């Protein structure tokens, strides 16, 4: 399947991060990987995590997506360091924790814009710069949640950033299609991760999946990873602009 | 139908503005109205336009939705001036002209955020402040475009702002529902307005409607205005979180 | 609003029928009406119900939509009897009760086809014959349920029939658009009616609305009736091919 | 990882070498699966035997099944059981309507045209699933083929559009019902491809070009491209995925 393919994975914080599910799958399929992190506070973290994978050597780059400069210099560095790439997995979002609770109508302007900034626009420059490393096409995948298509009870501002992300995926598919670059999203069902703790009611969400979703069980990081392997490889060559729900069928019921 | 109801209408620039179609319809149905504008450069403009309507007196307020302060002071002023209101029609959007062309992947961070700011978040504070003037419920309506649900060819950043606006409507419906405030959107088809001139290829868009759309003709401001009257009145009491296409059936075909 | 307009209303069984909410609304707006029923077992029923409305005289026609002949002769008779019409409200569906429970995978071929036949195809001949009584355009509205967009837990075959109904509305809107005939659907939220008793778990459905729906309450026949008045009148002239949820916003949350 | 040895799938609706189900067949066959083929007519039986020389099945597995007949679907799948043991998936690639319903005013379509289309293109999935379930003790995966015309009114698809809308719901309702038995039900919304049935759909040429001109990838897809997504849907790569409708259509479904 995937020898000699190269992918940049963005947004591993620890062993439970969705991007680490993706990482493990692609690593198993023999790909080489490039990891980006926000903070040093998870850098030495990552080095430990990497002992678990079989990279011939480490590729770790600090990228805070709030900074145009870091994304540009980051991707230029990846260029000089590994050569051309075949894909990017975007696993990045954020919002202020007090926005992710209380009345959505109460959310501040800066809260709103901050969420859009990190969870949605980041995909955009990321794509633009990644494009530079993809002469003969490639594949970009971002992670969303159902809360981007429907109002969910504690997701508020992040819901609005997901709706924004989803459209961003469509508009980038259209724009980067002629360069043979496919842009897709995976709408994951709830998984227990570090960021999951910011979302209120997350426990009762977890249980509604088990009770009402068709498969009657929750998904996990490895499951999201296997769909990312599909989206990033040539198995999905006909596929762009799409939003694939890895959520035990929850999106289909009501 | 609508005597003694009061509605704020936001975003009339001239006689061709969509919000002026809404204005005319509600004015005919005997409502009293409150108008908000961005610039003095369209204030004396508005006074002329109002001569066409039958308001017993003028209610005009400068509100730039980029400024928290102006929205708050604006709606407090309305409170003191007219008393409680029954609805708000939001007809506001903006993006940088050079973002509305060229590759979407080339758009700047500030372009992106500016568009989200005005076209999407503004609904949020608007709602929050309007809620203060709506003790026993009411109805809020914003205007969107199909470009929010699908990638269209020159809409780019505004597309991503519309996707965001539509989710904003959903999240606001959920939050304000218990206070008996309904939040809905109208996805208008292309209409020749002042802002329409920013959107590239607008002519061929206009014709695709005439050619491919079920009704085989374009809509107009008054036709948007008539649905607005429905969304804002008790006729739609069961209806919230909804997106009603006033677009000659274009949304339904492919 | 609606003096001298004429509409055919199809599928009143008793005072709790959705079509009777529509009836009451349009009758109040001063329209004249034409009623169609399946069984004599609800004919004298209807005569009683009509005492509640202010029709200058009775217009009652037996139409079983399973029979091509009855729909044709029915609508020809209406023509000779009242002249040309302005709309049709379709409120008809049926499936075998043992299909509306048990595994959906167990449903019989005849069960499936019967449900499609009455709940979906009926709209088609109805439109075709109606069109004959609509020289200068008009408006057709059918009734659907969310179960047509998502798998709901006891709806089974009727869900597949609604998905079918929804697409039939779209394809008719496209076909009858040039003759200025608008085709639309209303996706009602659960209401306690005679047919409602066939759908299992209906009670817990009713309560999920009150609990999780934005408006935090159930809708009723008169509420559906007021949206029908909008779809059928010139207020919705720009509107066709559309599905308007009258369901307290339940369709927008998840 | 590696992939699909010793998996067994029933492929339904190969008419000739251009049939979509033959793209699926070629992909799965390449991934080392064993296959079972079902056909409507003898008129395409000896057809199939020829096509199979192209694949590497250790032996032939061919079963006549007309989905209009409850009996043939039941006896067909019981025969598959006795013949090859338990299966892992089913690829459904079957639809039909009367040719004169695929043109003209949709409003003019006959009752029987309507019901016939539902019957073959939609309901068939249901009994197929019901019977297939009997050969899937520890779960499996069912995939059916649709078209965008199921979601939006397209200009010549008429009655088939209403059958696809019905097909898509059927997948959702089956996912819900068969989920607890570990059986996933999904669809692939293919973009236009030149096949035998394609010739019944009017305007098919200008459809083909709108894809090349307006679709993000600016080119048409093919059977092998549909086949590779089917491989994903049928394998454990998609374990988290049911009730879903995956567009293999160069991104056309996302633009407007
Ligand atoms: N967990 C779920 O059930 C779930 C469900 C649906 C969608 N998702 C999506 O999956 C993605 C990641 O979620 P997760 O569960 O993997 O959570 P996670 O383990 O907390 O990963 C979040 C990552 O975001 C990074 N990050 C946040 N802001 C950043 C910025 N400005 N620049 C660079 N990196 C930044 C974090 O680094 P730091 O730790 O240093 O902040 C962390 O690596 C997000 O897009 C999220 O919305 C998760
Ligand atoms: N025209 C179409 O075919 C079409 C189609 C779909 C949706 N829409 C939507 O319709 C709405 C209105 O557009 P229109 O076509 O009627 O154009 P328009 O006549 O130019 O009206 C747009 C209004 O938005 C205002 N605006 C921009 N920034 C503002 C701010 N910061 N504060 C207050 N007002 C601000 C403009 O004010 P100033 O000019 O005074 O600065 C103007 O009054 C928008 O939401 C647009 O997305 C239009
Ligand atoms: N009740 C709800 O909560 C709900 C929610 C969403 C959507 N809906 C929809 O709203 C519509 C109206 O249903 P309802 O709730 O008002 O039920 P209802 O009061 O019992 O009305 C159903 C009507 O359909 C008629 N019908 C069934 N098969 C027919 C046939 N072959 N020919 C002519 N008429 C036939 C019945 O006729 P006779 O009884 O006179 O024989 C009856 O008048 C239905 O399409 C239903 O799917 C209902
Ligand atoms: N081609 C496209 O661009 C396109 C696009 C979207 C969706 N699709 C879908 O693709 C699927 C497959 O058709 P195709 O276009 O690939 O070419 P095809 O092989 O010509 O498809 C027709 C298949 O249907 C089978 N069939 C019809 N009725 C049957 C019955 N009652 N019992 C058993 N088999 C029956 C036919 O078998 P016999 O003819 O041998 O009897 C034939 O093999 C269809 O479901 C279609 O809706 C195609
Ligand atoms: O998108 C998500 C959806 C779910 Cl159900 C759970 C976690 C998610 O991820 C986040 C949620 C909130 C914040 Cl502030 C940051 C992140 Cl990464
Ligand atoms: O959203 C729109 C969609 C269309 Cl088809 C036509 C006009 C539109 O309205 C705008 C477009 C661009 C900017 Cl900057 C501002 C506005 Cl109000
Ligand atoms: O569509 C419906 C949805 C709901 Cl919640 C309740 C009733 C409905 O309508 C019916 C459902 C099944 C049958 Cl046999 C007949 C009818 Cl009239
Ligand atoms: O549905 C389709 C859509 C397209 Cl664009 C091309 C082929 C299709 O397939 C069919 C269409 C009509 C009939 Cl009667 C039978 C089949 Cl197999």
């Amino acid at each position: 399947n995937l020898e000699n393919k190269t992918y940049v994975i963005m947004g591993i914080a620890n062993k439970r991060s969705i991007a680490f599910g993706v990482a493990k799958v692609l690593d198993q399929l023999g790909a080489k990987l490039v990891f980006t992190y926000r903070k040093e506070r998870s850098r030495k973290e990552l080095e430990k995590l990497l002992e678990q994978l079989n990279q011939p050597e480490a590729h770790l780059y600090q990228i805070d997506v709030q900074s145009d400069e870091e994304v540009i210099n980051g991707f230029e560095q990846i260029g000089k360091d590994v050569g051309n790439i075949d894909g990017v997995y975007h696993s990045i979002a954020f919002a202020n924790m007090e926005d992710l609770r209380g009345r959505f109508s109460e959310t501040s302007r800066e809260g709103f814009l901050l969420a859009q900034d990190i969870s949605s626009y980041s995909l955009t420059i990321v794509a633009h710069e990644a494009k530079k490393l993809m002469p003969e096409g490639g594949s970009i995948v971002a992670t969303t949640y159902l809360g981007g298509e429907f109002a969910v009870q504690n997701y508020n501002v992040m819901g609005v950033a997901k709706a924004s992300l989803e459209a961003n995926v469509k508009y980038l598919a259209l724009d980067l299609g002629p360069d043979n670059i496919r842009v897709n999203a995976i709408s994951a069902g709830p998984i227990r991760t570090l960021s999951a703790k910011g979302v209120g009611g997350f426990n009762t969400i977890l249980k509604e999946i088990e009770e009402r979703a068709p498969l009657k069980r929750n998904v996990d990081q490895v499951e999201v990873g296997k769909t990312a392997a599909y989206l990033l490889s040539d198995l999905s060559s006909g596929v762009t602009g799409e939003n694939i729900h890895v959520d035990s069928g929850f999106h289909a019921i009501k």
